[PDB]
C-alpha cells in the first residue's frame, strides 16, 4: 500500500531513491512526469467527495427554481401544442421557456462549482505556489496543484511543506508540525537514512509531510506521495454545514418555495373561477398558465449571478482578493475583527533605536552580537531583525567593530524560534581563523526569559555573578523602557558552546549578557480614522498580541480603543469558558496570548454567535484563522497563513478591510432590493388578473405578453448592482430573510392591484370602445373582436410595463425618494431605455405579428395620470410598512 513505499523512502539512500522514481538531482523529465501523472496520482484534494462532469450538472440542474421554470414548459407545451385545437400551434412560449430552463441550469452550474465552504479556493484568483526543480525549466515556482511525485523541492522559510517528503539535503531544518498533529514544537529534520522503526511514521526524522510549516533553514525534499495518498490526505475530512451560516443558495432555495407557495394558493383559484364560471376549460387552462408565468421572476438566477460577479470584481478592484462566493456573505456578517497590533495597527518600520548597555548607556558590542544574530538567523526575518540590521549598517561607517561582520563568520548552527521558550540562539564561527576560529554562541530573546539563563553579566568591561538584586534592577530598567513603548531585547553570548551533534535546549545556560535593544513601532497615521468607521459598521475590534502589555497599553492609548481593562494569558487559563465568554465580549486588549490561547478566545467568542474573523500573517496563527469564521491575511504572508484564510488582501490595512466589508454588504442589500421588488412586482399583476378573471368576458393579457414583460423587465433590471444603496442599510450586518418578502409582497401587490383593475376598467370600457365600438354589440370572431382584444392587451401591457419600471424608484429607497436619497445614473439609464423599448414594440410588425395593437394617441395621458396617482399610493403605503415594520 501507501505506508509501504514510505518505509522505503524513509529508509533507501538517496541514489536507490532517484533510481526508483526516475528522479535525478536536477529534477523530473517531462515523459516521466507524464508517466508519474498517470500512473501515481495528480496533487488534488476530494476530501472524501468526488463527482463527474455528468454528475454534477444532473445534481445542478434539480434546483428548486429550474424544476419550477420545467413545469412551466411543461405545461405551455401541453397548452399550444399537444392539446391546442389544429392549425393553431404557439410553439414561441416553449421555445423561450425552454432556452431559460437551460440558462438558469448552467448559472446554478456555475454557481455550484464557484461556491465552496470553509475558505475553499475555488476561484483561483491566487494561488501559493513551491520551488520546483526540472530538467528543463530549471528552478522555477508553480502551483501545488502541479506538483507529482519525483519533484525536487525547495524548502526556505515560511514556505508550506506541499507533499509527503523524503529529505535528501538538509540544513538545520525546523518545521512546525503543529498544523497536523497540534504539537507546536519545532522538530529538527535530518537527511540520514534512518534504519530505525519510528512511532507511526508521523513523527519521524528524515520524512516531512503534507501540511506542515519549515520554520528555519533550507532543505532539498523528494516527494513521495500526492493527493489523497498523504497522512493529510486523509486528514481532510469534509464537514457537511459546518457553519450555520446562510448561503445565498439558501436564500434563492427559500425565495422559490415562497413561490411555490404562492402559486398553489393562487393558480387554482383561478382554474377552479374560470372552469365553474365560463364552463370553458382551456381557457381556465389559460388563466392558470398566464398566473403561473407572471408569478415566476423568471430571470432570478441570472440577476444572481450578475450580482456575484460584480460583487467579486468590484472586491478584487479594492485590493481583497477572494478565495470563492461565500467569502463575501463570510465578510458581509462581521461582527467582532480580531487581530495582532503588528502590522495592523503599526506600521512595520522602526523609527528610533537605542542598543544600550546593562545601565542603559548607548554600547556598540551589544548591537554587533544582535546583528550577527539577526544576520546569520535563517529564519524569518521580523521587523525587529530588520531595523537591528539596517543599524548596523548604518553605524559601520565610522565604526571599525561593525567593519565587515557580514564575511568573516559562518553559521554552524541554530536553534529557531518557538512560543514556548520565546528565545532564538544562534552558533557563529569566525571564517578567517580556521579550525581554531573559536565558536560563539548568541541568544536572543525577551526579558523575562532571557533572564532564566544567564549567570554572568557584562559590566563595565568586566564580567560579574548575576544576583538576584542585579535580576530585579534588569527587569526594572526594562519595565521602564517598556513604559514609554519600547519593544526590549536582551542580547547574550556563550563560549564555548557544546558540539553540533549534542547542541540542544539543554545547552542555553551560563551566558553572559550584554545590553538591552529598543525599537519605537509608531502607529499609522491613519489607524484612528480606520478604527472609528470599522467601529461605525458594527465591527468592533479586539487585539490579541502576545507582547509586553504596557506596549499594547500605549499603542492603545494613541489609537483609541479602551485601556482600563487588559487580559493576560494566565487569567485566562485560570477562568472557565462560561466566564470566558463575558469577560471576552467586556473586554477588547488582550496580551501575553499563546496561539492556543488565541484560538480558545477566538472560538469562546465565535460560541455566543458572533461572527469572529481573524486577521494574521505568521505561522503560529494558523489555529487562529481556522478557528475563526472568516479569515483574512496579506498576500505577503506565510503560505499556511494564505491557505488557511477566506479573504487576502494586498495591503495590510483597516481600510482595505472597511471597503471589502462595504462591498460585501452591498451585494447582499441589491440582491434583496431586486428580489423583493420583482416579487411585489409581479404578485400585483397576477392578484389583478385572479380578481378580474370572473368578470372579464377574455384574456386580460396572453402568455407570450407576460413573458416579453418579465424579460424586458428583467433586462432593465440587471443594473441593480450598479445603484446607490442607503448608508443606514449597510450600517448592520444582515442575515438572509423568506418571511420578509412575503410581508412586502403581501404589503405592496395589492396597492398596484387597485390600478391595474382601474387600467382594466377605463381600456374596457373608455379608450378601447371609443376606438372600436361598443364591446356587447360586437359580434365575436370579427376583425374588430380581434382588434378589440389586441388593443386591451396592448394597453394593459404598457401600463404594466410603465408601473414596474417607475415603482423602482419610490419602492427601494425608505427615505424621500428624491429629495433626500436619489438613484445611480446606470439603473436609471438603462431602466429608461427598457421602457422605452418596449413601448416601441407595440408599433412596429413584431409586436402585430404576437396580437399588439398601436396605442391612440389618448391613452397616454391617461398613462401619467395612473403613474402619478399609483406613486401616491406607494409613498402612503410604504410609509406604513416603514412604521409597522422599521425597514424595507
Ligand atoms: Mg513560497
Ligand atoms: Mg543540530
Ligand atoms: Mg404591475
Amino acid at each position: 500500500e501507501i505506508n509501504a513505499r514510505l518505509e522505503f523512502a524513509k529508509t533507501s539512500t538517496k541514489e536507490e531513491l532517484f533510481q526508483k522514481f526516475k528522479t535525478s538531482n536536477k529534477g523530473l523529465s517531462e515523459e516521466q512526469v507524464e508517466i508519474s501523472r498517470e500512473q501515481y496520482g495528480d496533487n488534488t484534494i476530494t476530501r472524501g467527495k468526488k463527482s463527474s462532469l455528468i454528475k454534477r450538472l444532473y445534481q445542478a440542474f434539480i434546483n428548486p427554481f429550474t424544476i419550477i421554470l420545467f413545469v412551466l414548459a411543461l405545461v405551455s407545451a401541453f397548452t399550444d401544442i399537444i392539446l391546442a385545437a389544429p392549425g393553431e400551434k404557439n410553439p414561441q412560449g416553449l421555445i423561450i421557456i425552454t432556452t431559460m430552463v437551460l440558462i438558469s441550469g448552467i448559472l446554478r452550474f456555475v454557481q455550484e462549482t464557484r461556491s465552496g465552504n470553509a475558505a475553499e479556493n475555488l476561484l483561483k484568483m491566487i494561488t501559493t505556489t513551491t520551488n520546483v526543480h526540472r530538467l528543463e525549466s530549471g528552478s522555477q515556482e508553480i502551483p501545488i496543484e502541479e506538483v507529482l511525485v519525483g519533484d525536487i523541492i525547495h524548502l526556505s522559510a515560511g514556505d508550506m511543506v506541499p507533499a509527503d517528503l523524503r529529505i535528501i539535503q538538509a540544513k538545520d531544518l525546523f518545521i512546525s508540525q503543529a498544523s497536523l498533529t497540534g504539537e507546536s514544537e519545532p522538530v529538527e529534520k535530518l537527511d540520514l537514512a534512518t534504519a530505525a522503526a519510528a512511532a507511526s511514521i508521523t513523527e519521524s526524522v528524515n520524512l516531512a509531510f503534507m501540511g506542515s510549516n519549515v520554520i528555519s533553514g533550507s532543505a532539498y525534499g523528494v516527494v513521495i506521495a500526492t493527493g489523497d495518498a498523504t497522512i493529510f490526505g486523509e486528514m481532510a475530512k469534509s464537514v457537511t454545514e459546518d457553519s450555520t451560516k446562510t448561503t445565498f443558495e439558501k436564500g434563492v432555495n427559500s425565495v422559490s418555495w415562497v413561490l411555490i407557495r404562492f402559486m398553489l394558493v393562487m393558480v387554482p383559484f383561478v382554474l377552479l373561477i374560470n372552469g365553474f364560471t365560463k364552463g370553458d376549460w382551456m381557457e381556465a387552462a389559460l388563466f392558470a398558465l398566464a398566473v403561473a408565468v407572471g408569478l415566476t421572476p423568471e430571470m432570478l438566477p441570472m440577476i444572481v449571478t450578475t450580482c456575484l460577479a460584480k460583487g467579486a470584481v468590484t472586491m478584487s478592484k479594492e485590493k481583497t482578493i477572494i478565495k470563492n462566493l461565500n467569502s463575501i456573505q463570510n465578510l458581509g456578517s462581521m461582527n467582532i475583527l480580531c487581530t495582532d497590533k503588528t502590522g495592523t495597527l503599526t506600521q512595520d518600520k522602526v523609527v528610533l533605536m537605542r542598543h544600550l548597555d546593562i545601565h542603559g548607556q548607548e554600547n556598540i558590542r551589544v548591537l554587533r552580537h544582535g546583528f550577527l544574530n539577526s544576520y546569520y538567523q535563517t529564519g524569518l526575518k521580523n521587523l525587529m531583525d530588520l531595523a537591528i540590521i539596517e543599524g548596523a549598517e548604518a553605524k559601520q561607517d565610522k565604526n571599525p567593530e561593525l567593519g565587515g561582520l557580514s564575511s568573516k563568520y559562518t553559521k554552524v548552527d541554530e536553534i529557531p524560534f518557538d512560543f514556548e521558550r520565546r528565545r532564538m540562539s544562534v552558533v557563529v564561527k569566525s571564517n578567517t581563523n580556521g579550525a581554531t576560529s573559536k565558536t560563539q554562541m548568541i541568544t536572543k530573546g525577551a526579558a523575562e526569559e532571557m533572564l532564566d539563563i544567564c549567570t554572568l553579566v557584562e559590566d563595565k568591561g568586566n564580567v560579574v555573578h548575576l544576583t538576584p538584586e542585579l535580576r530585579a534592577y534588569i527587569l526594572k530598567k526594562v519595565d521602564e523602557l517598556n513604559e514609554e513603548g519600547m519593544r526590549v531585547i536582551l542580547v547574550a553570548q556563550k563560549t564555548n558552546p557544546s558540539p553540533i551533534d549534542t547542541f540542544s535546549v539543554q545547552d542555553e545556560s551560563e551566558m553572559v549578557l550584554m545590553g538591552y535593544l529598543a525599537f519605537l513601532d509608531p502607529p499609522k497615521e491613519s489607524t484612528a480614522k480606520a478604527i472609528k468607521a470599522l467601529n461605525k459598521y458594527g465591527v468592533s475590534v479586539k487585539i490579541l498580541t502576545g507582547d509586553n502589555d504596557k506596549v499594547t497599553r500605549s499603542v492603545c492609548k494613541q489609537v483609541g480603543l479602551p485601556v482600563d481593562k487588559t487580559i493576560l494569558g494566565s487569567d485566562i487559563d485560570q477562568l472557565d469558558d462560561n466566564e470566558l465568554a463575558a469577560v471576552a465580549a467586556a473586554a477588547s486588549v488582550f496580551a501575553k496570548l499563546s496561539p492556543q490561547q488565541k484560538a480558545r478566545i477566538v472560538t469562546t467568542l465565535r460560541n455566543s454567535g458572533n461572527s469572529v474573523g481573524y486577521m494574521g500573517d505568521g505561522i503560529n496563527d494558523a489555529a487562529a484563522m481556522k478557528s475563526s469564521d472568516v479569515g483574512i491575511s496579506v498576500d505577503s504572508a506565510v503560505d499556511i497563513a494564505k491557505e488557511s484564510a477566506d479573504v487576502i488582501l494586498l495591503e495590510k490595512d483597516l481600510m482595505v478591510l472597511e471597503k471589502g466589508i462595504i462591498e460585501g454588504r452591498k451585494t447582499y442589500a441589491n440582491m434583496i432590493k431586486y428580489i423583493k421588488m420583482t416579487a411585489s412586482s409581479n404578485f400585483g399583476n397576477m392578484f389583478s388578473v385572479l380578481i378580474a378573471s370572473a368578470f372579464l368576458p377574455f384574456i386580460p393579457m396572453l402568455s407570450i405578453h407576460i413573458l416579453l414583460l418579465n424579460l424586458i423587465y428583467d433586462f432593465s433590471c440587471t443594473a441593480i448592482p450598479w445603484d446607490n444603496v442607503d448608508e443606514e442599510y449597510l450600517v448592520v450586518p444582515r442575515k438572509w430573510d423568506a418571511s420578509s418578502v412575503s410581508k412586502f409582497m403581501l404589503w405592496i401587490g395589492p396597492t398596484s392591484s387597485v390600478f391595474d383593475i382601474t387600467t382594466y376598467l377605463l381600456m374596457f370600457f373608455v379608450i378601447c370602445p371609443a376606438t372600436f365600438g361598443p364591446f356587447s354589440s360586437l359580434v365575436p370572431g370579427s376583425v374588430a373582436y380581434i382588434g378589440f382584444i389586441a388593443l386591451f392587451h396592448t394597453g394593459w401591457f404598457v401600463e404594466s410595463m410603465w408601473t414596474q419600471t417607475l415603482v423602482i424608484h419610490m419602492i427601494r429607497t425608505p427615505k424621500i425618494p428624491f429629495l433626500q436619497s436619489r438613484a445611480s445614473a446606470p439603473l436609471t439609464i438603462l431602466t429608461f431605455m427598457g421602457i422605452i423599448g418596449l413601448t416601441i414594440i407595440p408599433f412596429t410588425s413584431f409586436g402585430h405579428s404576437i396580437g399588439l395593437m398601436a396605442l391612440p394617441i389618448n391613452f397616454f395621458p391617461w398613462l401619467i395620470l395612473t403613474v402619478v396617482m399609483y406613486m401616491m399610493l406607494v409613498t402612503i403605503f410604504k410609509k406604513i410598512f416603514v412604521s409597522k415594520y422599521g425597514e424595507l
